[PDB]
């Protein structure tokens, strides 16, 4: 079902350090998207290496892993129709320098290696990333009071 | 004259229900556009049938009318140069999933059937829409104190 | 009974002029109060003179009436528990210079004669102000979707 | 020793339902308090019955537990000087009708039974709430880059 | 003349460093107070020592001076009725731990030594501080288009 | 170096009059760009004519000069990677009617002549403008505590 589509959003160490946690949550919360999982974590290197498994072997991999463990991150799971595509459109382009005002990276970032937040690039990655960072017990399913005002009835 | 242009903006039932009336108003108010008519109303079906007259005969028509009578609406008239087109642009695309961050629909909506606000799509239709939801007596003309700083006549 | 309580809130001409209509509405709308009536209006002198009846004859009365008709106002009826008192508290003190930061007048005003907004001072005067500024047909009754989350039963 | 003080802040089910999670976090985040633990949870009746242990036997107790399990909550631990007392001051008074504008409850709540958020009332009370809601492994130790500018020195 | 009362407001080094410049300005700009002088500066010890002349005898004074030269400050002169006392009110109490929510210090500070901003305590201090930090040529006198809406003409 | 890049940003008289000074500063400040020079000034014709030299000879030139001496301006220098380009993008298109929501002009403006703000269009003109409006003694050198979180290690 469309409305049960989920995406993994993660505030990176720079996002936490710069006090942007609330702001990242705000963009999703005000949109009518539903937060079904959340936690602050000081991830281990091994958990991040699997997350960035696609980048293993590249010259910047070590630097990326150490940087991503230089501070704690905030893991989130958002649910709602097309939340994967809308999610990353709300974050902006990968590069803050190509991101427009109104987006998170366009509003708050400059360097690509300090882009404060991560969003799953597809439904496939989202389902994978959700299972990597969270256990099914951490997913809190609920119904919004505003559901019928956010979504069109069948 | 350019500056006398007017458009009809209406916060739909979902916008009122989700506590978005002030935000819709903020977008136009901070832009320098001038509010000249405003009211909350729970319109009759007869009035809504005339508003969506061109949609009469469609299979979703009866349901639309029931949805637009399921909660009150806030009716508005804003005046200023190119307000019709700028208003639409500020609302976003008709579909929230194609609307950009920074727009009302891009920031707060997901489903097209719950896109929170309506804006006249053209000057011709604006004049029609205004004459329909408001009497001439409800229009309140005034001159903004910021007029010479928002507009440049020499 | 308690939730049914209503108050009359009005953005004065200086409030409309200074672009503060959305900020006044927000204070109430984000608090969980329910907007049941709303309209922009250019009230005539007679209406305003009835509203400020007790002040007729004061040296500043004519000037007061001129000011209240120098631009449009935004009329509102908000509904909810203790909305009269909480409304007044949100607007701040009548004198902006005695209003705390966080209140509308504390955040946006200086002169008492330019205090952007009015709120009924009691349930009795709210009932009076509401029937003066609005007709019963302009009051739209509905049920907020967040009602069970704003109020305990 | 003073800067290590911690408090437990919890967004209740009405807070999440009304979209106020980010706003609660903001008040603490912008103040300079360090977020050291955070999670969304759907606690079971046993955990809540322990949290509200003093209220057992009250006629409203069963209803209170069902309400507190009617939707998920967001649990938090903030760290910083005098954070327990300031945290309470930022939330407002337990009763929203006694909370001033600028505080969380004063800005967003009306009923004491739907007062959107909870804060530990004392150091000793926080330490107990923290260990009850969080394992020590969920507490993340870190140094803020703005430390020398928030604290002296 | 009460409307022409001026006060000296300065964003301290922690304020600049924590990105709170726009927020301190917003509090006054928003209130209807008029910005008549503004500048970023890295004052030398002699100027600061004179600015804090009353605290000259205290044991912490030298440490206060070196802290005030550890980063730049944003100097401001605001104008309006009772601006000195209201300015102070808006900043909060000297001590952030005694400042209420809604005030600058109550919203953003914790330590009294990192209370992000300074405001003149009286008209006499204001006048002394203005002429110390600014020259009359830097004081830009102007009339606000909103004057007749912020103030009663009487 | 990329990060050392600077651009001149100026709040025009309409921006000051409309109380948008804090908003213009916020866009850059929250982005992570660094404020290194700031001042309110009532520039004389000679300076304004030098700033707008490219437009000398145009029929509207005198009127432009009159308008720019109509009220005070706020002069700023912002430092950071690609700040000239990103600054312009954050301001919006020259014409407010062609500016997107989320940009300064798209959010607050209507007329091209009342577009509240100016930003240098290139590095070359940025260097010229900064020297014109500010002396080197007015530029404040400092290091931001969020630097390692705004910019990549190296």
């Amino acid at each position: 079902a469309k409305q049960q589509e989920r995406t993994y959003i993660m505030v990176k160490p720079d996002g936490v350090q710069r006090g942007l946690v609330s702001e990242v949550i705000r963009r999703f919360e005000q949109r009518g998207y539903k937060l079904v999982a959340l936690k602050m974590k000081s991830p281990d290197a091994t958990l991040l290496e699997e997350h960035y498994a696609d980048l293993k072997g590249k010259p910047f991999f070590p630097g990326l892993i150490s940087y991503m463990t230089s501070g704690p991150v905030v893991c989130m799971v958002w649910e709602g129709t097309d939340v994967v595509k809308q999610g990353r459109r709300m974050l902006g382009e990968t590069r803050p320098l190509e991101s427009n005002p109104g987006t998170l990276r366009g509003d708050f970032c400059i360097d690509v290696g300090r882009n404060i937040v991560h969003g799953s690039d597809s439904v496939e990655s989202a389902n994978k990333e959700i299972s990597l960072w969270f256990t099914p017990e951490e997913i809190c399913e609920w119904t919004s009071a505003q559901h019928k005002w956010v979504y069109e009835q069948g």
